């Protein structure tokens, strides 16, 4: 579990979402396993505007924070699971660390800020769906 919460804006797995969520609907991409409702509180989080490749996520299954190396985000292959069949999933990036369904939600920062969360994983990869490419998350 986990989100992201940046001005009226609450980012979270497209697949664990809530009733809530779904009722307060901004914007939502099944592709991209993300999901965008509204919020009545303000926000912390900035969302990084670069380029990165080097971060650090938080792994629940390890109660730790990692440094990583990830790729730019792509069209990627995900596997079957509990919630989406067999599928390409978009402005996803990979980095080679441990993952487990549950560390889904989790962030991974830059210098920046937020680049974006966990959202697959499997033989010894972890994959985060971005979200630096949403701009309108910094406005109205
Ligand atoms: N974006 C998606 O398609 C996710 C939907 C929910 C889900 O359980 N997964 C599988 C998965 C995620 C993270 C870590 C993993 C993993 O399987 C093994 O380790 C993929
Ligand atoms: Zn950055």
């Amino acid at each position: 579990s986990g989100a992201i919460y940046v001005g009226n804006y609450r980012v979270v797995n497209r697949h664990l979402a809530t009733h809530n969520d779904w009722a307060n609907l901004v914007w939502e991409d099944s592709s991209r396993d993300l999901l965008v409702s509204s919020t009545t509180a303000q926000g912390c989080d900035t969302i990084a505007r670069c380029d990165c490749q080097t971060g650090v996520y938080y792994c629940s299954s390890r109660r730790k924070h990692y440094p990583v190396s990830f790729s730019k985000p792509s069209l990627i292959f995900v596997e079957a699971s509990e919630y989406y069949p067999a599928r390409y999933q978009s402005h996803l990036m990979l980095a080679v660390g441990h993952s487990e369904p549950g560390d889904c939600g989790g962030i991974l920062r830059c210098q920046h800020g937020v680049v974006g969360i966990v959202s697959t994983g499997g033989n010894g990869l972890v994959g985060f769906a971005d979200v630096r490419d949403l701009l309108w998350l910094d406005e109205e």
